[PDB]
């Protein structure tokens, strides 16, 4: 296969985590660059190969080298600019989530996408991962039905302040996690979304996020979500039309619970379920999804397909992102005037 | 102390699995009187308690047989009905759920518990089981902060058609089960309801409910429940201001998740959790909650004072109730319409 | 209908009350006619219960004076092995909760004055009648489980961590009070005459570590590992069968299946496993095994046979116990030689 | 800033492209500079990720024609008995997947060959290496953990069920492929010298279950179930240590810590315990130790010091390896022998 050439930016801890890590075993790519501001930050990339150039900003990088595309782990705005910069170049562009801070961004970035045509991608890694593959492919199964109510808990501990000079922890706390969770929830609806409800919960400086989606495929999700928690952590449930209810615990155990499952030494008695998870052993980046999500991108740019993850698969996303912090607006808002007045 | 005396009604399936062992082995009680429509089911007392009296009607037990309480486990019509027979009579009176079919038929029984003034009961079992009274005492815990958000899952397989001839399946659904959840929510939430959300799907004859609700002390509580699954099956949690998530699964096992838990051979290390299950003979009737709603009841007759489950304290279950039935027949009839019409 | 059958009670302490004297209570066509403790006052707690019935201070008396069919006890082994003794040469019927007795030759007079006597004698092995047991168990008689190859049985304890009833040995003392149950349950399994067994004690201030190894005529082997040397009582097995099943059970409660090939409908593989569980609401005395270990009992004098936990069953283990109290003297004598030699 | 490591792999099958390549791939300051594979197509594999570099079809040819520091080795262990030596003796340090041999006598001539050659010597003895237990390893090694008096270790896999790479013996197979990770597990938990060894093993059809029991100078004792007799590979274990705390480990995932009086803010008691698990997006070779195994031997080479997985390391496992199987040729010399006498 013709190697595809990758240029880097932003070597900080998410690329020198589970980015690098995933592009340096990934077959048939290279790495031919790496760019970040602080220069000392992009000759970590020597630790792994030798003499490729390093560079502290992305335009110089666009000028002197050739490349297929680019991998990006920064701020929001590193994104969006250099983001617009690369596809104005033809260099097809994968970013780390959140693509931008704001829907308007996000359209514009999705009709650069499309004047230029290049691939892009964000870094939905959730979506990739090995056992919400296989939950969707259950609900591609006959016997599963359809999918009728999606359940997501998300817990995480921070930002317990705004992210990137924005003014709102809501909507840091909404780009920087929840972005993830309600795109899975966009992916299991499997049609369009239909109506929003929301609400948010404040206490100190943390908070709880509730989000309702319906679908029009019938199809309805519920989220809870924030950062008054310990630690990341999430679990998700589905409940078919058939019955089944499927729970996936933290990206490692699958529990299934179906009418009539049976095992050998028993038949089918009452209260048998189906459980699943990994080997001891597993390990690489499929169970967490950096590899998939790379390596579908990567694909996308040799057929000249659309990458799932590009920037107009999240735009349902932005619009329960703006749709969660509008009506919090106006939450605040009145109770504000309710005190103010009383 | 002096020994009360009890009569039973309905002597069915719930009688039999779960009520009269619970009282068989409940200290300073007398069984004196079976009272069943069909004789023989009264009879299968003697196989206990040789001699008392068998009737097939209440007012005959309430006419022959001296009484301090009635406990009964039969349909809505005979808690309602002989409920207010055995309270006009001065009789202390205890029913299984679902206590009435109704809002107003509720408000009728509050009414006549006032009036008589006797002890009146709902074997709201859920409320009184060892495990959610433990997750309760931790809310009472100055570092367990505030209960903010609560979150229940109760999963059922039926009922997937009317119950005790009422029109319609989410009634009886919302009756004989989650009757049990709602109360949860209104127990945690402990503080004025507020507002109330809800929505039914529909599949073939299976149902999937989702309510949320907000209370006056600022927490909010959410709620999945149906028929739509295989078998019965519960899990709540909750999440505390001090970021304390507690989890609840299936009345069994708790899950304590807070910042910086500790064991002694590694110190406070990150992702550490509290784990709790009982012994492996743990067994009655307490770990299930018949055994304490009962005792409690009885508690209040010699103290003459309330007894926590009583009709009064379901009043914010049946209102729930009601709102849940309503906004779903308006919801049907706007689909019904739309298509009518299209 | 049936008789009812007329039962004393002797030993109203901790185990009677908690599990067998509700089970008694709850069960059909048996009365409770006499309860008898050194302490009268002890005694007297069945009269929360059961108003009237003669209380006395000494077996002796119970029987001359109230016409009973069994007696049931839960107190030391002194008092089951004499008063069992007296109660059958009686013609009554007698159930005891372990030990029975202290030393196997003690059981051998035991077995022998049961024969003898010809009425039904009983122990308390309630593990053995524990439902998730006797599901294993059931199991294990189905063609396609194949043969038992192998069982595992880890029972952890926090005491006897000094010598009980009398007795110089902590090691007996355990042994009799605790891991009596692991090692029966092990006899239970291996179905198949005992062909050998090693063992091992290690000690720690007042805490030991007991592992033995089995090896049965029908080719399987057993391996338990129990002791004092733990926080509190739990227990979990494991069956190996020869069509490469696993199956555990953990605490009485979940049972997780391994098997070649299992299978959900929604996926069709490997790692697929089964797993079971109770419903929330279990309770009673089934799971645990005190219901079926008494029901049996009674049933067994009704039928006239034999009941299956009978002193004679208990044969092997008490030749287990003795084995692993024989091999430890020895190696204690040595490491002690060892050192005046030192 | 750190010297390059020049790394030769040899062996591109299966566990090369899975785990080692990967992880050497993400390493720091090491470059693969030649790949050596029978089939030249196999070798090539390593230019899907790095373009140029010599690929040669034995070990001989790459150590005349490519400068090398080190050989990772993953094939059978003919190959790397005979290769490691040739290697060695060109003062190349190497690294091979287990087994490094087939026999104890080998062992000792690798042990000769690598003392005498002064370089670094490596087995890929990972589970020894992985994130969790170096955890366990590390409360060991702290006072309030008192001692570790019992390891028991669960090994469960469903190969090899025929001999392997021309060896007569499918146990001797099972034991090199497979328990070797186990048995070694015992050895570093035992801490002490090996005392003794006893052991079983049973065969039905082509499937076996062995048990090994060891005792150690430190006093602490082992007890390992392994075999083929099941549905996949897993593995749990469980630490017993002298301040009665029991610490389990199921499938290198979970931690259960069982320890006297644990707590939790909210309920200050009885049954509670320690639970931790990785987050849901862990991932890359540390949890399964296939990064830390190689990580280490390669600071082993720059400090010049002793790699803990060094042949030597291996010499008590491969002493229970071969007195298991003498074991089992004598058990079996008897039966067949017990046989033709009938
Ligand atoms: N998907 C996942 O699971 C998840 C996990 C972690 C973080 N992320 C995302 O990864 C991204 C990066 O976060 P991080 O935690 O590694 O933070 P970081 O501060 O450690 O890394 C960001 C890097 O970008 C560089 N950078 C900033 N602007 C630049 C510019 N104009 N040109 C070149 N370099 C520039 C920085 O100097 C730095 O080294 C985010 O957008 C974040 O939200 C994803
Ligand atoms: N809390 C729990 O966990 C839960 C579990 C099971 C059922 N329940 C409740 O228990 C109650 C009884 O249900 P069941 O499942 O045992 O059904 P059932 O049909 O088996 O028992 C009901 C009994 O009441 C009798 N009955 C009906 N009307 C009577 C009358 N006018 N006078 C005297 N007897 C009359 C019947 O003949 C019968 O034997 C309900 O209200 C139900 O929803 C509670
Ligand atoms: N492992 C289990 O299945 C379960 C658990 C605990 C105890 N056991 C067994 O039950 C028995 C009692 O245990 P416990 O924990 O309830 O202790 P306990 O405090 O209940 O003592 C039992 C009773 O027997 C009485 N007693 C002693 N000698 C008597 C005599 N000569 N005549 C009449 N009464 C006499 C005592 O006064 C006392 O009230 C034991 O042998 C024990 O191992 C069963
Ligand atoms: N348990 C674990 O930690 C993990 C798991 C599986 C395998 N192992 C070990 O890794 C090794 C290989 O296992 P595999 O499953 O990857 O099988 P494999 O299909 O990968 O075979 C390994 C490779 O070595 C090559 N080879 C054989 N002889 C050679 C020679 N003389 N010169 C050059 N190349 C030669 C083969 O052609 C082949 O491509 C074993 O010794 C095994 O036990 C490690």
């Amino acid at each position: 296969l013709s190697l595809i050439k990758v240029g880097l930016v932003g070597i900080g801890a998410q690329m020198q985590e589970n980015l690098l890590p995933s592009l340096l075993q990934m077959q048939d790519i290279r790495i031919v660059a790496a760019c970040d501001s602080d220069l000392e930050r992009a000759r970590r990339v020597h630790r792994f190969i030798s003499d490729i150039p390093v560079l502290d900003n992305v335009p110089a990088m666009l000028n002197q080298v050739p490349l297929d595309a680019v991998v990006m782990a920064g701020p929001p705005q590193l994104h969006f600019e250099m983001g617009l910069l690369a596809m104005s170049k033809g260099v097809n562009v994968f970013v780390e989530k959140p693509p931008c801070a704001t829907l308007e961004e996000l359209e514009t970035l999705i009709d650069a996408a499309r004047r230029s045509d290049v691939v892009s991608g964000v870094g939905m890694n959730f979506k990739f991962a090995r056992p919400v593959r296989q939950l969707r492919e259950m609900t591609q199964v006959d016997e599963f039905g359809e999918t009728l109510h999606i359940q997501l808990n998300h817990y995480a501990n921070k930002p317990r302040a705004p992210l990137w000079g924005l003014d709102s922890t809501l909507r840091s706390f909404l780009l920087a996690q929840a972005i993830h969770t309600i795109d899975l929830a966009i992916t299991f609806g499997d049609g369009e979304l239909r109506r929003v409800q929301s609400s948010v919960q404040r206490h100190d400086d943390a908070l709880i996020v509730r989000a309702d989606m319906a679908f029009s495929s019938g199809a309805t999700a519920s989220l809870l979500a924030g950062t008054s928690f310990p630690y990341f952590e999430f679990d998700m449930k589905l409940v078919s039309s058939s019955s089944t209810l499927v729970e996936l615990d933290n990206l490692w155990n699958i529990t299934l619970h179906e009418p009539e499952h049976a095992t050998r030494p028993t038949g089918a008695a009452k209260r048998w379920r189906g459980a699943w998870q990994p080997g001891p052993l597993d390990s690489g980046y499929e169970r967490s999804g950096y590899h998939g999500e790379l390596h579908q991108f990567f694909q996308a740019i040799r057929e000249h397909r659309r990458f799932e993850a590009d920037f107009a698969s999240l735009l349902p996303t932005y619009r329960v992102i703006e749709e969660i912090c509008s009506a919090d607006a106006v939450a605040q808002g009145l109770q504000n005037a309710h005190s103010r007045i009383r």
